[PDB]
């Protein structure tokens, strides 16, 4: 039996999966060390990350050109890839071509990890947040603009339990257990949701939320997506490529409900470089935004400023989706994994391949063919 | 009369040359439009940029993932590649896969162009400077931290004739006609030469220059190089990989004379991502810094913290050199062009190839084979 695919994650030009039996595999661009195989070569097919065999990994998360993973039983976080600005969290700027433990996080109960371009954040089981990496625009939420090579606690969240965090190029977002939404970091395109285009050095609460509490948040490069308790979808920030999905190319400075999906309950969301994906509770995947390389997955190369359903063989329902910069990954109910978009770094995982504008199955990881 | 290479320039992962007959060609990574051929594909061999045939281009300059060129007779500056933050100068953020004229610069007599990661500068024949692109850390020299989608004049240089400018990832430097040296922008690794680790939003004069006037300046990603009237070489900023060249790994916050080359007169300089090149008046090329991919050109893959001479067949003298992020380009007295370092995007111009750690001849552009 082909191992169940438990988690997928996409970076700028690479792809990572966690499979049952606790094995990690990676593919795509390898030049910065983001695949973790020791060498610097691109891999066009899923390749087992041997250094993590036996380490009981339960999650993996891609940044633009780096990757983070963690083990619950080992109480360890690992990172590898481009090391500049401290994004790997080891107290230095060195690139890593094989995983190493983030010593500062050893023994800490991790709930969730998010990775942006050059900064990362971890949420603990007690709802505290630690952040590290580039901080030139306050994206670490630490109250200044100095980069951090090691994780630091966000003191601004003292007394406020955090449920999940998200990170874009140079901005950050979070939702609390009580349903509050926050933004901070680089804010020039309205992507913090605070009603202006200025940065924040500490988390600031988003007050315009359509009267709704929020359960989920995700970040694209310069846009942000959230989901409410009623399953409504909100987008804000940059829409040069229509990635907000409102049927035009206008930016929004506060969360704006995507009315076209109002009859659906959204269960998962992902933000890409200039595109966006949302998954409904009945397993339908919608994509929109930039489609130059086919990354929307709708079988053409027209940009899309409104949500369009991504179709799969036999209409099999989708269970996970993750956006890269120029590609998209998805897992279905049948335990098939699909990829589409740009394929030049091997990130689609289907062997040497032309770009694809509709879903293509990754046979190496899938039950079907 | 046989085809000669007149000018070469290296970007992060691409390479561009101007040939006799006023022909522009390019090779290497194509994904962001930086090659200018209209498509997004890598080219492993030199490819003529036909859209500029007949435009009488006289110079080309690569940024990380974009390219600029200009024509005297046409009084036109052109740009193409990744468009974010306004680095192409057209008053919008659109990528370009084909050269477009920078309307704001039409009819201006151009002396020199410099390109960083996300910002560019142009010096006019009267010694004025215009800048455009990313400005988050003050690198445009305009007194603020707001990006500019079009060229703007640096008013700080009113009454001060600028000779040449240079741009790194997020910083900028300049020398005046009477030999003063300036720095501005992101300054966290001491790379401005001002004695601290703090950014500047407007040009600030470097006061500790060994009592010497400077004739030229160049920038690497986070380091800076200058040459005095007496041909002495100075480096400052980041030396994590030994790219300052002083035989150790210490950062310098003010210019520091590279003593090992004191008996040579330096004629040309270039800064890469994490490596450096300097050429003597006798045609000897020296390289140092990060050498993971062989980009120092000395026949191994060990980093070099002191200058080592790059050797060429029959000891032919070098006349031009340009550093990319992971590769290096050079032209010799025999009108041969050589390349070395990372080759995975086709940036060496030698057809499909493994990485190279010593100079390899580009047959398409050379007399010898
Ligand atoms: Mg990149
Ligand atoms: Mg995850
Ligand atoms: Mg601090
Ligand atoms: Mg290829
Ligand atoms: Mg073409
Ligand atoms: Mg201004
Ligand atoms: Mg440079
Ligand atoms: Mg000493
Ligand atoms: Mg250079
Ligand atoms: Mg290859
Ligand atoms: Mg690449």
């Amino acid at each position: 039996p082909p191992r169940k695919v438990l988690i997928i994650s996409a970076g700028a030009s690479h792809s990572v999966a966690l499979l049952s039996g606790d094995i990690v595999c990676s593919w795509g661009r390898g030049e910065d060390g983001q695949l973790g195989h020791g060498d610097a070569e691109d891999r066009p097919s899923p390749t087992q990350l041997s250094a993590l065999d036996g380490h009981q990994i339960v999650s993996v998360t891609c940044g633009a050109d780096h990757t983070v993973a963690y083990s619950q039983s080992g109480m360890e976080v690992y990172s590898w890839g481009w090391g500049d600005f401290g994004r790997l969290g080891h107290g230095n700027s060195s690139d890593l071509f094989t995983p190493l433990p983030i010593k500062a996080l050893h023994g800490i109960r991790i709930k969730q990890i998010a990775c942006g371009d050059s900064h990362c954040l971890a949420v603990t089981m007690e709802g505290e947040v630690q952040s590290w990496g580039r901080n030139q625009n306050g994206q670490l939420g630490l109250g200044d603009t100095e980069d951090s090579l090691v994780p630091q606690k966000i003191q601004a969240f003292e007394g406020i339990r955090i449920k999940m965090v998200a990170a874009g190029a140079e901005h950050t977002a979070a939702v609390t257990e009580d349903g509050d939404l926050y933004g901070w970091g680089w804010g020039r395109y309205g992507n913090l949701g605070l009603g202006d285009r200025t940065d924040r050095l500490v988390p600031e609460r988003v007050t315009s939320t359509g009267g709704e509490k929020m359960s989920m948040v995700a970040c694209g490069w310069r846009h942000t997506i959230s989901v409410s308790y009623s399953g409504a979808l909100y987008t804000y920030g940059w829409s040069k490529y229509g990635q907000l999905g409102h049927g035009d190319l206008e930016d929004h400075l506060i969360p704006h409900k995507l009315e076209a999906l109002s009859n659906s309950f959204i269960s998962q969301i992902s933000g890409g470089f200039r595109h966006t994906m949302a998954l409904t509770s009945d397993g339908k995947l919608y994509g929109w935004g930039w489609n130059k390389f086919g990354q929307v997955g709708v079988g053409n190369n027209l940009d899309q400023c409104s949500p369009v359903q991504v179709r799969f063989p036999d209409d099999q329902k989708v269970v996970q989706v993750s956006c890269g910069w120029r590609h998209t990954l998805a897992v279905t109910e049948r335990n098939n994994v699909f990829a589409w978009g740009r394929g030049t770094n091997g990130q689609l995982g289907i062997g040497e391949s032309v770009d694809r504008n509709f879903p293509k199955i990754i046979e190496a990881l899938s039950v079907d063919g």
